[PDB]
Parts: C-alpha cells; sequence; structure tokens
C-alpha cells in the first residue's frame, strides 16, 4: 500500500499519490493496535511562507496517524473509524529535516478511540503533540 | 497570492510552493475582527476514503486566524504564530468547497483567540476550529 | 427541582443541595433545545486559594449547563447524555460578583451534541468560553 | 492546607475555604516536573446523577498543574495562572477515590505544559486532562 498505509480493502475511492498525505509524503513505520509511528521529510509543500512547517501538517499527520491505526483493527470487525476531535499543541517550530510521529492509544472504548501523538523533532525536541479522539461507528455500506 | 495580507517585502517560501498555495486557500475577506477564506476541494485535499482530510480543516483554520492577527500586529513589532488548535468534525464534506469564517473573540496583549466555523456547499456547519495565537516581539 | 435543572425523572440519586451544584450555588435561568443560561454568585467557596475564580468552576458550569439542556430533550427519548470532552480557554479572571453561562447548541448530532459555552462576568465582558462535547447513548436501566 | 506549596505569607482566600479544601483535593507528591494529589469521593463532588461532576476532574487538574508551576516560578517574580483546559472524560467514576498525576510536557518562558492522568481505586485511566499554564511577571 502506498505510505505504507494498513491494507484493508479491495479498492480506495482516491490513490494514496493523489491524496493530502501522498502530496506531502506521510509515511508509515511501525503500526500495531496500541502503538504506531510515521514520519514526514520537510520540504516547502509542508511549510507556510514564512518559512515554517505548517500547523495544518502536524494536525494532518497526528490525524492520519491515529485514525489509521484504528481502521486497521476495527474495519474487520465491520466498522469504520473517523476523526471526531483534535486537540493539538504547538511547542517549538520545525524549520527543516523531518517531523516525526509517535501515536499511543490511551482509551480504546466500544464508541471511541483516543491517541495521544508526540511529534519530535530529528534532534528528538518535543515540538508539538495532538491528541486525537476517533469514532468507531458501525459501517453504511 | 491567496490574498494573504501583504506585510513585507519578502517571505521565506513563495505562496505557490507553500502548503496553503499547494491545496489552494485564498483569503476573501480580512478585518481585525472577523476573516473569511475557502478553497476548491480536489484530491489534494482529500484522504484515501474520500472525504476531506481531518488536517485540511485545521490547516485552513490556522492559516486564517494566525494571518489575520499578521494583519494587525506585524506593523507594531509583534509576530504571531499558532499556539493551539482545538477542532472538531461534525459531517464530512466531499466534494464542492469548504469556507471559513473567523471571528475574533478575544484579543489580550500577548494572546488572541479566534473561532473558525467551516461550512460547505450547502451552508451547513461541517467543523469548528478554536485557534489561539500567540502575539511575541519580533526577533530583530 | 433544586437550581431549576430539569425535572426529567421521578428521583435522583443525589439530591441537588448535595451536589457540586449546590455547593456552590449553580442555578439555571432559561432553558431551550437550543440555548440555556445559568449563574453563581462569587463566594470563598467558588475561588482559589489566591483569590480568583477556580478554573474548576468555569468547567464545572458548563458542563452541568451543556448536559443538562441535553437531558431535558433526550432523556423522554430513553437516552442518557454525558459529558464527553470538554475545551476551556481562560481570557480575564473573575474575582468577585457573578458569572453568567450562556450556553449555544451548535451540533445535534445522533450521537454527539456540542454546545459553546461563553462565561460573563457582571460587567459583560467575556472571561472565559468553554466548549462541551456530550455523548448521547441509550439508556442502561 | 492541602499540602499546597507554600510560597507566599498570606493568601486572600484560606484553604478550607476554597473550592479545593471545600471538595478535599490534597496534594501528595509534587517536584518540577511531576505532581500527584488526590480526593475522596463524597457528594460534594457528585452531580445529581450520582456521578463524579465533569468540573471535579478540571478542578483537579488545574489546581495541581498550576500549583506545581507556582512552586517553581513564584521565587523568580513570576506569576502562573492557567490558560486552557482540555479535558476528555472516558469512564464515569462512583465512588472511591480519584488520584491525580500530572507530568509536565513543555516548560517554556511564557508557557509551561502539563497532561494529568486521572484514575480511580482499581488504577483504571477515568480521564485525562491537558492543562496550559501562562506564566508571567507578578504586577509588583
Ligand atoms: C507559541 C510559542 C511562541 C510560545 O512560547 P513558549 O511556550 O514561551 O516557548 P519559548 O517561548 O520558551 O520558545 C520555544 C521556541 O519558541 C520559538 N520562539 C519563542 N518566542 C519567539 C519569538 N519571539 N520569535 C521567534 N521565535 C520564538 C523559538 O524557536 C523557541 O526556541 P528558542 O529559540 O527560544 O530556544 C512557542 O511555543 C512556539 O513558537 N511554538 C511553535 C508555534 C508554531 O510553530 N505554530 C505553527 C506555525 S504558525 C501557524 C500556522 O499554521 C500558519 C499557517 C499559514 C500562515 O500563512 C501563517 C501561519
Ligand atoms: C463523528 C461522527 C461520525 C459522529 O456522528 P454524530 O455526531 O453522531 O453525527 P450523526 O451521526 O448525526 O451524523 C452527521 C453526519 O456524519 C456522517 N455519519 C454518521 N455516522 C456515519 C456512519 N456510520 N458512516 C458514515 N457516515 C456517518 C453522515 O455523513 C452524517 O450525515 P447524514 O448522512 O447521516 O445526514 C460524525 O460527526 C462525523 O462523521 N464527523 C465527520 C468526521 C470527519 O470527517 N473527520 C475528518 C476526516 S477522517 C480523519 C482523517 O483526517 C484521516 C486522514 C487520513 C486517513 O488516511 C484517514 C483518516
Ligand atoms: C492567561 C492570561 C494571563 C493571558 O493574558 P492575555 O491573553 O495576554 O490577556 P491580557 O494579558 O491582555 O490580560 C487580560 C486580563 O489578564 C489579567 N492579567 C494579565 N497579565 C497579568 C499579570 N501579569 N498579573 C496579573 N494579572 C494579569 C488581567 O486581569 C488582565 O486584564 P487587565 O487588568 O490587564 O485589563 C490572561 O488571559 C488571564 O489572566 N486569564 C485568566 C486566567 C484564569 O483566571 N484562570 C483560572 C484561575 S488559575 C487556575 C486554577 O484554577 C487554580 C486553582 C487552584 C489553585 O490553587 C491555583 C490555580
Ligand atoms: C462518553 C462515553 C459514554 C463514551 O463511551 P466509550 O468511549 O464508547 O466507552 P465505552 O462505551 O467503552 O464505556 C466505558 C464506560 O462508560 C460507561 N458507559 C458507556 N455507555 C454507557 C451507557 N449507555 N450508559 C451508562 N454508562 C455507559 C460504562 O461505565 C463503561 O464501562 P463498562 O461499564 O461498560 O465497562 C464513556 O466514555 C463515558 O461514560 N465517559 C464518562 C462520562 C463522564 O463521566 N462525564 C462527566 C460527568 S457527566 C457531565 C457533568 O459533569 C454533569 C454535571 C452536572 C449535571 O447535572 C449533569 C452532568
Amino acid at each position: 500500500t502506498g505510505g505504507n498505509l494498513p491494507d484493508v480493502a479491495s479498492h480506495y475511492p482516491v490513490a494514496y499519490e493523489q491524496t493530502l498525505d501522498g502530496t506531502v509524503g506521510f509515511v508509515i513505520d511501525e503500526m500495531t493496535p496500541e502503538r504506531a509511528t510515521a514520519s514526514v521529510e520537510v520540504t516547502d509543500t509542508l511549510r507556510q511562507r514564512w518559512g515554517l512547517v505548517h500547523g495544518g501538517a502536524y494536525c494532518a499527520l497526528a490525524a492520519m496517524l491515529a485514525t489509521e491505526a484504528t481502521v486497521a483493527v476495527v474495519h474487520e470487525k465491520g466498522m469504520m473509524a473517523v476523526g471526531q476531535s483534535n486537540h493539538t499543541s504547538f511547542f517549538r517550530p520545525v524549520k527543516e529535516g523531518h517531523v516525526r510521529a509517535e501515536a499511543v492509544r490511551i482509551h480504546a472504548g466500544s464508541t471511541t478511540w483516543f491517541w495521544d501523538v508526540s511529534l519530535r523533532d530529528d534532534a528528538g525536541r518535543l515540538c508539538a503533540v495532538s491528541s486525537m479522539s476517533i469514532a468507531v461507528r458501525p459501517r453504511r455500506d
């Protein structure tokens, strides 16, 4: 699968290379039911005009990583998972190198899963944290 | 260039190469208390399941709120940056546009706070995103 | 009903005057399905040791007001409503007088309702805002 | 008096009369990077349905995070106050205790950020509450 997203269905409405994710280059490294990690190389496509990594990039990386780590478990159970809320706090700017994300599952309820995502730069500093609440619902189709 | 506020003579990254230029955000109106922006939905704004990406609502809110604060404080020697964002997703968007309206609710000496509503073509509320914006002295 | 909370059941596990709400003195003024208002007189019981209204008081008032405004609609439909998340931002301290809250319903989904609560002082200044997400689930008993 | 940090000679409100003294919060450990507190559940901490009040988790997180920051910055001429709190409720608590553990995750010059886990007697995670704490020069 492109970007290493979990391969859980035969076809997807939008190919990975055309999505926001494939455009900026998000890649999943490890993925388990309780923990997943992903990273992205910073290029201008991830920056805003003042030269820092965009606020939206940290949110998008957290959202994809936490939701897909959820999809990877629940999809075969006949469920979908979508992001329901995201709370992100920005501690230090990233200007270049990579952003690495580590998502840790802190609650798995029957309707809601909750993941804490830490976003670090190449020196290992904590630049942002992003909490994701993921809704889990029976598939429609 | 997106109609972002033109406050400086040079910018490190050109608008068309930024995340904002890549997905196509454009500012429509901008005043100190209220700003609006919009974007057409294309695959670049979607995730693999075909819905507008969670990141895209957050990106829009953050650019709009922060640049609407830049518009006011830059000429005063201040920089403005997003410090936190809280986004809640009520209804997905599949196609058409996403239209954002940011309303300034607090303007403190060190922090401004904006509420950003994000609506689809039918005018339905699809997400809200609160942005807290830190305002600090420019570093020379 | 004590504090003017919606009267939706014959008996409640804890009487109003013994609850956190009745202890600090929260009172509901208006209540509709899309809008509710409440207030509280500030006394030391609502303050922290440095003399300001406690952070917890703004959250508690928002949580009670948004959840009960939800209970008032859904209870007779056989549902319960509980607070699922709360995000509060504090703009200006309140030292005395009253805190008045106005909750406005911004989304009513089939599993989740979302209320924005503004908290003002007696001069009408906006001192805090508190977003409440309320989960709505079938009753257990 | 709750074991709060004793940083000043006089406090405007005595601990037993504060919201914190009224519901019974007590600090157990406090270091610059980590603090713990607990409270017994009584009706005063509950809402009318018999569950611990949403406000009670938020109150606990906010007092603990802020006072753990006071402990460090007060002697440096700074005051600390809660600037935002985000609390998510995973499982209700009906009786027993609520035990809070606050871990400092960022300590910036103007903002500190703490994550506070709130657990019941069985040690289950019932809520988490992130606290952002503004740190500013004391006003004389
Ligand atoms: C928000 C805040 C300024 C608060 O500061 P703090 O908690 O007191 O932390 P502190 O001030 O100790 O600084 C930590 C790092 O902040 C940076 N910083 C702090 N103050 C300043 C300043 N006055 N000038 C420049 N950098 C600063 C600096 O990198 C610092 O490290 P150091 O160089 O001092 O070692 C700091 O945490 C921070 O800079 N966070 C990152 C903000 C960020 O990166 N947000 C996302 C990007 S801007 C939002 C956005 O998406 C956008 C999009 C499009 C668009 O067109 C415009 C904006
Ligand atoms: C979260 C929730 C499911 C909760 O539902 P609710 O608050 O109870 O609202 P309700 O169920 O009344 O539904 C409102 C709308 O949600 C949709 N919805 C609700 N349940 C379902 C379901 N089981 N299946 C499909 N759609 C549903 C539906 O569109 C509905 O409108 P209608 O067609 O029923 O009129 C609904 O609010 C919602 O869908 N919010 C939008 C979720 C969203 O779009 N999040 C962001 C995108 S997914 C996160 C992400 O960024 C990501 C990125 C990359 C990647 O690879 C994976 C994910
Ligand atoms: C957080 C912040 C300091 C950020 O400031 P800002 O966004 O730049 O706004 P600005 O600085 O323009 O000031 C607005 C108001 O803030 C207050 N303020 C701001 N800076 C200061 C300062 N250095 N010293 C004293 N007051 C200040 C002041 O009242 C101001 O109005 P004015 O007198 O200047 O007209 C300001 O918004 C604020 O004070 N918010 C209220 C904080 C609050 O009330 N939080 C809850 C109480 S403390 C958290 C807690 O629950 C706790 C519980 C138990 C316990 O034992 C300890 C703590
Ligand atoms: C929000 C939610 C219902 C979502 O469920 P989820 O994330 O899918 O988790 P799941 O459904 O797996 O359930 C976990 C636990 O929640 C409880 N729960 C879930 N569904 C139900 C239900 N339909 N009925 C009763 N309890 C339920 C149950 O305790 C469960 O454990 P178990 O007994 O099933 O092992 C669950 O996370 C939860 O209950 N969180 C706690 C809610 C809470 O305690 N909020 C604060 C208090 S209510 C807000 C308030 O402050 C207020 C104040 C004054 C006032 O007058 C009114 C309200």
